[PDB]
């Protein structure tokens, strides 16, 4: 059944066999899904025979603690299954030197540039939205949310629109393959593409994140090039799939809740609260560490080399954290969530993402406060690492839309 065998040192009272690939729940919605590990007969921390093997912690307390103690658990290997290349910075990287890379990559995604962006941002997010309007259709994932981050990219990294098409095909086939290139062609293809720009902006730079990036220091001297291709990789890959994926649950509700949409359309001053209680509810990155050494951990024996998945999902879904934690309700005095992350790798770009966020919500329910989801459509979601939502056919009436 792809049950890796039981390791010795893991009792059997903590075996579930959760599959973050595959879910049983999965048609009742991807965070539905994942919920199951929090229903009461399920321990805090358990294994799952699942994809090579390894730990879930399940609540909010355990999946912040581990998150904060990067000496026992490390991002050197993030991902499950364990045999799944990746040289991005600074997510492989533990402190002290993750730290160099992150006040680097501060300086291209930090709160100010992102206050500098944020017209730029709706400028294309109204152009994007604009162009769709009179059709009274689209499918949300495929005609808004993916151009939409990429765009934002080529704004910051200032890159020419025509090379849109070939560096979303090369991201695309990261995520999900089509089979013509592997994950390291996609990613040398990448560097093939960054590599010159990075040269040249050494030379005579902008004040574009590839310029900011590649004329940096880290420990005391210049970045290498390597360096320097490795992070700009991350800069791109990162602000996609989950900005594509998260825009699409929270359009899936929004056009599912005439109710949340009207309370916005009413009160566009909850915007910017709402836009945290949906990153609350509609949640969906999963990633991990690798123990560094044996560790006991809430009565629990871990052992060097261990991999253990702290989703990042779950810590808002928890309802030790939040109340009624499926019901959305855009004024919780309290949204407590680790939909960013939490400790010495908290998402960068989760300033850039808020606003990304805010700017959609804003723009699309002044310029189309009315959708539905495509009659006849049943939405289905995917979970991984990322969680997201397949397609998204909307439809609305153009004569009840607003040119702006
Ligand atoms: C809904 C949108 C987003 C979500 C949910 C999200 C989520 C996350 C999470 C959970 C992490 C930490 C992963 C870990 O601890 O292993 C992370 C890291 C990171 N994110 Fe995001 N992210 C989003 C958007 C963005 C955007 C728009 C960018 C900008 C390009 C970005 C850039 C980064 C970078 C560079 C890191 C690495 C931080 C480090 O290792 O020090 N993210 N993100």
């Amino acid at each position: 059944a792809n049950l890796a065998p039981l390791p010795p040192h893991v009792p059997e009272h903590l075996v579930f066999d959760f599959d973050m690939y595959n879910p049983s729940n999965l048609s009742a919605g991807v965070q539905e899904a994942w919920a199951v590990l929090q229903e009461s007969n399920v321990p805090d921390l358990v294994w799952t025979r699942c994809n090579g093997g390894h730990w879930i912690a399940t609540r909010g307390q355990l999946i912040r603690e581990a998150y904060e103690d990067y000496r026992h658990f490390s991002s050197e290997c993030p991902f499950i299954p364990r045999e799944a290349a990746y040289d991005f910075i600074p997510t492989s990287m533990d402190p002290p030197e993750q730290r160099q890379f992150r006040a680097l990559a501060n300086q291209v995604v930090g709160m100010p540039v992102v206050d500098k962006l944020e017209n730029r941002i709706q400028e294309l997010a109204c152009s994007l939205i604009e162009s769709l309007r009179p059709q009274g259709q689209c499918n949300f994932t495929e005609d808004y949310a993916e151009p939409f981050p990429i765009r934002i990219f080529m704004l910051l990294a200032g890159l020419p629109e025509e090379d849109i098409p070939h560096l979303k095909y090369l991201t695309d086939q990261m995520t999900r393959p089509d089979g013509s290139m592997t994950f390291a062609e996609a990613k040398e293809a990448l560097y093939d593409y960054l590599i010159p720009i990075i040269e040249q902006r050494r030379q005579k730079p902008g004040t574009d994140a590839i310029s900011i990036v590649a004329n940096g220091q880290v420990n005391g001297r210049p970045i290498t090039s390597d360096e320097a291709k490795r992070m700009c990789g991350l800069l791109l890959v990162g602000g996609l799939d989950t900005v594509v994926n998260f825009l699409s649950f929270s359009m899936e509700f929004l056009a599912k809740s005439p109710e949340h949409r009207q309370e916005l359309i009413e009160r566009p001053e909850r915007i910017p609260a709402a836009c945290e209680e949906l990153l609350r509810r509609f949640s969906l990155v999963a990633d991990g560490r690798i123990l560094t050494s044996d560790y006991e951990f809430h009565g629990v024996q871990l052992k060097k080399g261990d991999q253990i998945l702290l989703p990042q999902m779950l810590s808002g879904l928890d309802e030790r954290e939040n109340a009624a934690p499926m019901h959305v309700d855009f004024s919780r005095q309290k949204v407590s969530h680790t939909t960013f992350g939490h400790g010495s790798h908290l998402c960068l770009g989760q300033h850039l993402a808020r606003r990304e966020i805010i700017v959609t919500l804003k723009e699309w329910l002044t310029r189309i406060p009315d959708f539905s989801i495509a009659p006849g459509a049943q939405i289905q979601h995917k979970s991984g690492i990322v969680s997201g939502v397949q397609a998204l056919p909307l439809v609305w009436d153009p004569a009840t839309t607003k040119a702006v």
